[PDB]
């Protein structure tokens, strides 16, 4: 069982789930994607506790269970501080491993740019260093989609009508091809997608759905800066990932000594499509850089 709490972190009460390992050997901190989802769809990473790796889960500002701060704080810069303040308020000065998924990845990268001296290693899963690139690549994916669902996305999408069934059917298809390649989606994932649809962070910082990043981060891009990350980096990405492995290449290209693993037959949520494979990779990487 994990130790849950609702303590104050950098101003607003933030929820976090710390799952300690019987024989802890390294503490890994996680950053869920979104922006505006939750730690829920990352719970599968708990398996690493049986490898001497304590995993700290938490809902970023305005997400899941945590309270929503002032809209002026709906930025990655704020997210970083929140991440830092949480790492110290819990572990103090101890060096830990940072991981992020999608937005959590881009976020994680930003954190590394200013707080890499507080991390033993960095893990980026289906993350990004440039939202624009992610958009250019995501548009290519939609075009490759079968004309049917493709036309729907562009038609109703431009008419600002994401409530239409034809549009949703396409959104569902796309998701079932680049978000999670399985039917019978795990609850944890559906729980996260529900949290982002109830809160506000997703509507402001991101936008409507996945392939529609028209929020307040659509122009974010720290590519010409991530090159400053020196700590060991494990960059993962699915073969059919909504955040194409090409984007993962841009991040890999800068960070020297960084690894780049492309999970075949997997999409964006590889931690669920290959729970054992994903958990093993991160556990190995971490343990090899204690």
């Amino acid at each position: 069982e994990c130790i849950e709490n609702y303590a104050k972190v950098n101003g607003i009460y933030i929820y976090y789930k710390l799952c300690k390992a019987p024989e802890e050997k390294a503490k890994l901190m996680t950053m869920h994607g979104g922006p505006g989802m939750s730690h829920d769809y990352l719970l599968s990473l708990r398996d690493m506790t049986k490898e001497g790796i304590t995993v700290l889960f938490y809902d970023q500002f305005g997400c899941g269970r945590s309270e929503e701060p002032d809209q002026s704080k709906f930025t990655i810069d704020y997210g970083v501080e929140e991440a830092e303040a949480l790492r110290s308020k819990l572990f103090g000065n101890e060096k830990v491993f940072l991981m992020g998924s999608s937005y959590g990845g881009a976020l994680a990268l930003a954190y590394a740019v200013k707080y890499q001296d507080h991390l033993k290693g960095l893990i980026v899963s289906g993350g990004l260093s440039s939202v624009p690139l992610t958009v250019k690549e995501m548009n290519r994916l939609i075009d490759e989609l079968p004309a049917k669902y493709r036309d729907a996305i562009k038609k109703y999408g431009s008419s600002g009508s994401y409530e239409n069934p034809e549009y949703q059917e396409a959104v569902n298809y796309f998701y079932h091809q680049h978000l999670l390649r399985s039917e019978d989606w795990p609850p944890e994932v559906l729980k996260s997608l529900e949290y982002a649809e109830r809160r506000n962070v997703y509507r402001i910082m991101n936008g409507p759905n996945q392939f529609t990043i028209t929020g307040t981060i659509k122009d974010w891009d720290i590519t010409d800066k991530i090159s400053a990350i020196k700590i060991p980096t494990l960059i993962t990405v699915g073969e059919y990932d909504e955040v194409t492995p090409n984007v993962a290449r841009v991040i890999h290209e800068k960070i020297a000594g960084s690894e780049l693993h492309v999970f075949r037959d997997c999409s964006h949520l590889t931690m669920w499509e290959d729970r054992e494979g994903y958990n093993k990779l991160l556990s190995d990487f971490i343990l090899k850089h204690l």
